[PDB]
Formats: C-alpha cells, structure tokens, sequence
C-alpha cells in the first residue's frame, strides 16, 4: 500500500533488491549516547506500563489482552490463545530485559490496551552473527485499531533496544510489510480429523467421506526411533551440539548458548515438548514442538483447538520423513488435534508423504536495519514463537 510509517524506517523499500554480496546495516556507527532518553508520546489518557512477566497478575493482564485481541485466522474463526505459562517461557529467556516488555494502559480504567515485547538473541544472517532483538506479541485492543498506536509501540521498543547498544531486530508477521528476507507457507497435519471437520478447520468431499478421512489420517502408535524420550537436563550439552551443528548450514538462524538450549528445549507441559534419542551417551536425534491453542469462536461443542507447532527437528539415525512421522505421533500422544509446520529447514520435503495440507497464510520473516539478499524458506533455520 503506502507504508507511510515503514518508509521512515531503516528497512528495505518494496523494490529494493540486494546481491548475496551485500550483508550489512542500513545505518551503522550508531551511538548509545545519541539515543532519545524520553519515552514516546502516547495519546492523551494513555500511559506506558512496564510489565513484570514474572508477576502472576501482570502476566495475567498480558494474557487477557492477547486472548481477546491477538491474531485471528484469515476467516475470523479461530484466535490464537497463547497460555500464560507460555508467555512466561517465551519472554524470560536468558539475559532478557524486563524493560522490553512494554504495555500501554488506558488511564481511566487502568486496563492494558497495548503490548509489545522483545528478547535478546544472537542471529546469524548469511554467516554474520549479530546481537539482535526478537520482537513478538505486538497487540492493540480491537476497540483501538487504525489509530497509529502500533508505530508508537514500535518506535518505543526500538528506543529501549537501542539503549542496550543493539541496532538490529528480527520479527515475523502474516502481513506483507517492507520487505521480507523470506516467506514460508503454513502446512497442517490432521490428527483429530473429526473435530477439525466439525469446527471448520478442515473439510471432506464426496470422494472423501468421514470414515475415509479418519482412515487417511490414522497413525500407528509405534515410534520409528524407539528410544525417543522427553529431554532432561543431562541432555543439554548433547542437544547443543546436535542442533548447533545442524543449524550452521542455514542462511538465517539463532546461535544458541548452552543456557539458551536449556531454556528453549527443556520440557514444560502444555508449552514446549522436546524428545531426544540417546545412543552411547550422544544425542543423535531430536524432535520438538510447542503448544499454541486457538480459541474457537462461537462453537457450542468446542472451545479450543489444541495445536502443536513444529520447532526444531534433527535426525542422524533415521530419515527426515521418519523423524517427522514420530513428531506427529508424539504430538498425538500429547493430545494435540493438529500438527502445524512451516516450509522452513527440511520440512517441505515430507509434507506430501506425511499427508500435510497447505494452509491459507504465509509467515513472512523480517530484519530491521539490515540489508541482505532474500532467499527461499528452505534456507531459513529459525522458528519464532
Ligand atoms: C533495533 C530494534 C528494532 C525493534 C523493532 C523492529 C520492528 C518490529 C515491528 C513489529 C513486529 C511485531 C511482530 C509480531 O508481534 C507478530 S505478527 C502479529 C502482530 N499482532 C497481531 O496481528 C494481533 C492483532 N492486530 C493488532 O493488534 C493490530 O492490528 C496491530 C497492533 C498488529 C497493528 O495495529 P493497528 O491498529 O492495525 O494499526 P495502526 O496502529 O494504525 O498502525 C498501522 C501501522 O502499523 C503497521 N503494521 C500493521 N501490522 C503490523 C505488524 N504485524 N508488524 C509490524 N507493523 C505492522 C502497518 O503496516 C502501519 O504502518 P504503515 O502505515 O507504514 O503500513
Ligand atoms: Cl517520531
Ligand atoms: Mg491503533
């Protein structure tokens, strides 16, 4: 469209296109001393609020905000419903800054009507590793849309990130903004076929009857990798080597420390599931997926769609297809109705044989203040929450 806000930012214009040989900031030589020390101005009657995600009640307010006002599907049927424990995990990774968890209250009601967050992560883009912020959970109450609050939230979190001498960010969105480094479609694998049908997530046809669909998606309750088990603390060193080594082949990925691997992969029920295969004290395969339910809007039978989202999967003792089949089984065993994945890393290679269906959106990946060539999503090696 016009991108009146985005055009003022150090991000590519719609028709910018860079060679593989360009891989650098739009704006370099930035100085912490020059960063604005004043908070951005909000409309009258609204105030900044620093959220303490560790405090159950502040976390609860964020939770209510996103539950009522966060991302809905292309047809307004489902609304994503990140749990409060999920937020706690997502926002308190190693070395996180409380002051990057930013709310906006309406002064008269004392209610949170806006939120944006970031966490620090080292990102390797085209072989250069840069300290970045990973921005997520941008949300404006539905009653306050199209009033230019989001640019205020964006400019304010940028200011706070810059105060820590960080000048790049990574973020994703389902909407097209200037200008994606990569673009990955959603694919879905039906587990609880009948419920997906009944809530309008999937459909049948005259050559696919209900029973024939249920048979189509039926899975054998037996693992290809028989020793796949929930990750424990003892496996942190092993997962660090297995996943770290794997990721280096990609054009975009997080560079995890051991403390980050423990955070991101140690299991938390109804948040993060990590399974590992250990063989001679070495971790040789891993599977992981996170829990992101959607509230089902106005349905008398079901309130919640239980979805698993593929996170990081690595095999050295089986095929990729066999490892993903085990992923679908582990998600079934943990009561999920559907397993979702993006066409990143090696994932697209197994979607046809494992009976994934193409979804409606795509997820665009973005860098702030970074000029580089775009690339196919098989070359993406990071999955944001
Ligand atoms: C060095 C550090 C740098 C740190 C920061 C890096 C950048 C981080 C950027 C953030 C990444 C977050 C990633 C993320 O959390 C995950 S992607 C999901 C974002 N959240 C949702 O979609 C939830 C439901 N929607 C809303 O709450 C509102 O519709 C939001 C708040 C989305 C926009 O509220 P609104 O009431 O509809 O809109 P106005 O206030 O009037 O604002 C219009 C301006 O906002 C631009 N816009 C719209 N959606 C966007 C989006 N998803 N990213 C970036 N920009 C987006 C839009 O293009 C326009 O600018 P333009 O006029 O130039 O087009
Ligand atoms: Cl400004
Ligand atoms: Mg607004």
């Amino acid at each position: 469209m016009d991108y009146k806000f985005w055009y003022t930012q150090p991000v590519p214009k719609i028709n910018d296109e860079f060679n593989e040989s360009v891989n650098e900031p739009f704006i370099s030589d930035n100085k912490v001393e020059d960063v604005r020390k004043d908070e951005y101005k909000l409309p009258p009657g609204y105030s900044w609020y620093v959220c303490d995600v560790k405090d159950e009640k502040d976390r609860s307010e964020i939770y209510t905000l996103l539950t009522d006002n966060y991302v809905e599907d292309d047809d307004n049927i489902f609304r994503f419903n990140y749990s409060a424990e999920f937020l706690l995990w997502a926002l308190t990774s190693p070395n996180y800054l409380k002051t990057w968890h930013i709310g906006v209250k309406y002064d008269a009601s004392n209610k949170l009507i806006g939120f944006i967050s970031a966490i620090p992560t080292d990102i390797c883009i085209h072989k250069r590793t840069i300290k970045m912020a990973e921005v997520n959970f941008l949300c404006v109450h539905k009653t306050l849309r199209s009033k230019r609050l989001a640019p205020v939230l964006i400019k304010e979190i940028t200011r706070r990130i810059n105060l820590e001498n960080i000048w790049q960010a990574i973020y994703t969105a389902g909407v097209y903004l200037p200008k994606p480094v990569s673009d990955a479609r959603y694919y879905h694998r039906s587990i609880n076929v009948k419920k997906l049908i009944e809530i309008g997530f999937s459909s049948l046809n005259s050559r696919l009857t209900m029973s024939r669909a249920i048979k189509l998606y039926r899975v054998e309750d037996t693992l290809n990798i028989k020793n796949m088990r929930l990750m424990k603390k003892k496996d942190v060193e092993g997962v660090h080597k297995l996943l770290g080594s794997y990721l280096e082949q990609f054009n975009l990925y997080a560079v995890f420390t051991k403390e980050e691997i423990a955070h991101w992969f140690l299991p938390i029920e109804n948040v993060i599931y990590t399974y590992v295969n250990e063989e001679n004290g070495k971790i040789k395969d891993m599977i992981s997926f996170y829990s992101l339910p959607s509230q089902i809007l106005g349905n008398d039978k079901y309130s919640t769609l239980n979805a698993a989202y593929s996170f990081y999967n690595v095999t050295t003792t089986a095929t990729f297809k066999q490892l993903m089949q085990d992923a679908i089984l582990l998600a079934k065993r943990n009561n999920f109705d559907v397993f979702n994945a993006l066409e990143v890393m090696q994932n697209k290679s197994v979607f046809e044989d494992l009976k994934f269906g193409e979804g409606d959106g795509s997820l665009k990946y973005y860098l702030y203040n970074w000029k580089c060539a775009s690339f196919a999503p098989a070359h993406v090696g990071i999955v944001l929450l």
